[PDB]
């Protein structure tokens, strides 16, 4: 017989170790590590040890590792043993780590983690997360201290039109904090208040205290929040209840999705919104969008904009003069609210009379003019917002491809449509992945959080990194899945009933029930009325990206869809995962039933709820519907 028996090495730092010990991996990779001599190991008496000022890092760190060695690691200040992690923030240290990197020497002294800010140090903390998490609590010794190459490290994260739950959007930030992923774009509908904006209170929004949750968690974690409202295209969630505002063509017919610049009430209504967001992001950025104004059409349908041109920019002048005027002058706007400006880049036009301010970040997603070396010649901010970094829940040319942009050496220089700029371009912030809705049936949030997986661990790597310590991509997703996904994701309670046969009140009106409940692969419920034999879909009612967005659309009943396939099966996506439900418990005990794609929230209606949506239809008042949480507490 073998003896196969556990080693068992005693806690703290040994001087014998084996010299090919696995040095467990993390994402960002630390490069440049000096072995030293031994290993420490993590067991019974190690505790988190830090000064005052850092030990609200040190007990979350001590309560984290608790929950994935099953050992009973404490916080403490004072005195460190080589039984303990040291945290150690040290601020003369910018010059070798920056305002985000780290240092961890691993010795007698034991697993020393230090940082020059309170971010450094915690993202330190997130590589000793990583390393410990794996089943092995032994770690080599040594050293190594590593920053981010760029500034800008993160995601697009599209919650338009349709809503991302701010469950989702919590989980998501925690998965970014874990990778050292510190921006994230939100484009987004924050609940407008003001008379003059209340009538695009329609869903998606969020509430300001919704945004100012997620936007501290974001900031305790390092993410800078920047919203988007763009403008003066893609504003049909904007502008659908305001045609006074939308830019009509040549023949008079307006479009919703188009914000008439030359008409100085809908700039202002514009400029309105950016006021009412100032309240609750913290960030120092503004992006205006800019994308796509003139798709399915051209300027020369849109004389009104040659005319205003002229008379505002002087003769000569052209539409893409008072496009890019009206850039200018929402950059003047935000500059007096102490923000920097930020667009899209297939914005930037060719203009007789007017140029594009300098000091506006271009975020370079489109291969369409200027190309990106003639942006660097002119000495423009650029962030690398290539489409081959793009998913999309419906457009199937969408999807990272991690594996073929490892293989074939992409780097944050690579712009779109492989066009290389000099990646040490001063200018140059960063890369991000995007993460767009489109039709939005195809795919449920939580399989859009599967899916993204890879692509999220790719870009943290070569934004901080910027290189290939792996052979080949498959080295790297081996050792991103051993490192897996950080505590809090681990711990969301995605089904938090057990499936079987519930009486439901609520749903009384539909059927007097019971109801049958069985769990899907994307943590949702199916839920089959025992009487009809049918299940509860939310299916009718008005639609933004193929979803239902309006405000007391009732569910229906109706044959039971096979919820149990992935999202390769387009074919059916629609009946599937209009008949998918969250269900989600209260403080304390209380369960809420959201549609899965709609998150909104069934409850009862009261007749008393308040939405512009329910000035034109309103459920009769008793009838079980659809509504937005903020409506319904
Ligand atoms: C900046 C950008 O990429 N603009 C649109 C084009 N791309 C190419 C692939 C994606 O499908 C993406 C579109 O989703 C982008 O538009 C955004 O669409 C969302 C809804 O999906 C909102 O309407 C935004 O305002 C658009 O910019």
């Amino acid at each position: 017989s073998s003896g196969l028996v556990p080693r068992g090495s005693h806690m703290g730092y040994s001087a014998t170790a084996p010299v090919n010990l696995t040095r467990p991996a993390t994402v960002p990779s630390m490069d440049g590590w000096t072995d030293g001599t031994g290993a420490w190991t993590l067991g019974e008496g190690t505790r988190v040890v830090s000064s005052d000022a850092l030990a609200a890092r040190a007990q979350s760190l001590a309560s984290e590792l608790t929950k994935f060695t099953d050992v009973d690691i404490k916080a403490a200040t004072g005195s460190a043993t080589g039984k303990d992690i040291s945290l150690t923030l040290d601020a003369s240290k910018k010059a070798e780590l920056g305002d985000e990197g780290f240092k961890l020497n691993i010795g007698s002294k034991g697993l020393e983690v230090i940082g020059a800010t309170d971010i450094g140090v915690f993202y330190g903390t997130r590589s000793v997360s990583q390393m410990l998490r794996q089943g092995q609590l032994t770690l080599p010794a040594g050293t190594v201290a590593t920053k981010p190459k760029y500034k800008e490290r993160g995601a697009t994260l599209c919650a338009c039109q349709i809503n991302i739950s701010t469950d989702w959007i919590d989980r998501f930030l925690s998965d970014m904090a874990d990778l050292r992923l510190n921006y994230v774009l939100l484009e987004m509908k924050l609940k407008p208040e003001e008379d003059n904006t209340k009538k695009a209170a329609t869903w998606s929004y969020y509430t300001r205290d919704d945004v100012k949750k997620f936007v501290k968690k974001a900031n305790n974690y390092g993410i800078d929040v920047i919203p988007e409202i763009n403008s003066p295209g893609h504003m049909n969630v904007w502008l659908e209840n305001y045609p006074e505002y939308q830019l009509a063509d040549n023949s008079g017919r307006k479009d919703p999705n188009k914000l008439d610049i030359s008409n100085p009430e809908a700039v202002k209504f514009y400029k309105t919104l950016i006021d009412e967001y100032d309240g609750v992001f913290t960030t120092k950025y503004w992006h205006m969008g800019a994308d796509e104004y003139m798709i399915g059409t051209s300027f020369d349908n849109y004389s009104k904009l040659k005319t205003f041109a002229e008379k505002q920019y002087g003769a000569g002048a052209t539409p893409n003069d008072a496009f890019t005027g009206f850039i200018n002058d929402i950059d003047k706007y935000v500059k007096a609210k102490g923000k920097q400006l930020r667009i899209w880049n297939d914005g930037i036009v060719n203009t007789k009379n007017v140029s594009l301010n300098k000091d506006i970040v271009i975020e370079y997603w489109y291969g369409a003019g200027r190309k990106p070396q003639e942006l660097v010649q002119d000495g423009y901010t650029l962030m690398n917002a290539t489409q081959a970094l793009y998913w999309s829940r419906s457009a199937q040319v969408y999807k990272v491809n991690a594996a073929r942009l490892y293989n074939n050496n992409w780097n944050v220089g690579t712009f779109d449509g492989g066009r290389q700029i000099d990646k040490n371009y001063d200018k140059l912030t960063g890369a991000k992945v995007s993460i767009w809705p489109d039709s939005s049936y195809f795919q449920t949030e939580n399989e859009v959080e599967k899916e993204i997986f890879d692509g999220m661990r790719f870009i943290s790597q070569m934004t901080w990194s910027d290189s290939r310590p792996w052979a080949t991509w498959n080295d790297m997703k081996a050792d991103i899945d051993k490192i897996g996904y950080p505590l809090d994701i681990r711990e969301y309670d995605y089904t938090p009933v057990d499936a079987g046969i519930y009486d439901i009140p609520q749903l009384k009106s539909i059927s007097k029930g019971p109801w049958e409940l069985i769990t899907t692969p994307d943590g949702y419920y199916q839920m089959k009325d025992t009487v009809s034999g049918k299940c509860l879909a939310l299916f009718t009612g008005s639609k933004h990206l193929d979803v239902v967005t309006q405000v007391g659309a009732r569910p229906e009943l109706r044959n039971c869809a096979d919820v149990s396939v992935g999202q390769d099966q387009r074919n059916t996506a629609n009946e599937r995962n209009t008949q998918k439900w969250q269900i989600r418990a209260d403080k304390d005990g209380k369960y809420t039933i959201s549609p899965a794609l709609t998150q909104q929230r069934l409850a009862i209606a009261t007749g008393n709820e308040q939405n512009i949506d329910l000035e034109t239809h309103r459920p009769a008042a008793g009838t079980v519907a659809q509504f937005p949480a903020d409506l319904v507490s």
